[PDB]
């Protein structure tokens, strides 16, 4: 019949944490880049000496590239550098940035 309770009775502990900066965000630009065909690993080797890549979007529609980097600290020392003398690729000059839209990069959106 009628109860005081449900059947699904209390169980675990609860662990959820409140508020933590877990992480910034952190994505290298690159524009104006070469034109030759070239595989992912010639735009990926520009921030290798850097950092360790965990993801990356190439864009052949007016040359560009995103790259997202292990740390923030790791991409902003490629800008850095590239402030301090330019990147070249291929014999073109590289448009180096780090991007305040892109924290992360992620194929689709983030939504269901």
């Amino acid at each position: 019949g009628s109860s005081g309770s449900s059947g699904k009775k209390p169980e675990g502990k609860p662990d959820q944490k409140f508020d933590q900066k877990q992480e910034l965000g952190r994505v290298i630009h690159l524009s104006n880049l070469p034109h030759s065909g070239y595989s992912d690993s010639a735009v990926l080797k520009l921030a290798e000496p850097y950092g360790k890549i965990k993801n990356y979007i190439l864009m052949r529609m007016k040359s560009q590239a995103f790259i997202e980097m292990e740390t923030r600290e790791d991409a902003m020392a490629m800008v850095d550098h590239c402030l301090k003398k330019a990147l070249w690729f291929q014999g073109r000059c590289v448009k180096v940035d780090l991007s305040e839209k892109y924290k992360k990069l992620v194929s689709g959106p983030s939504s269901g």
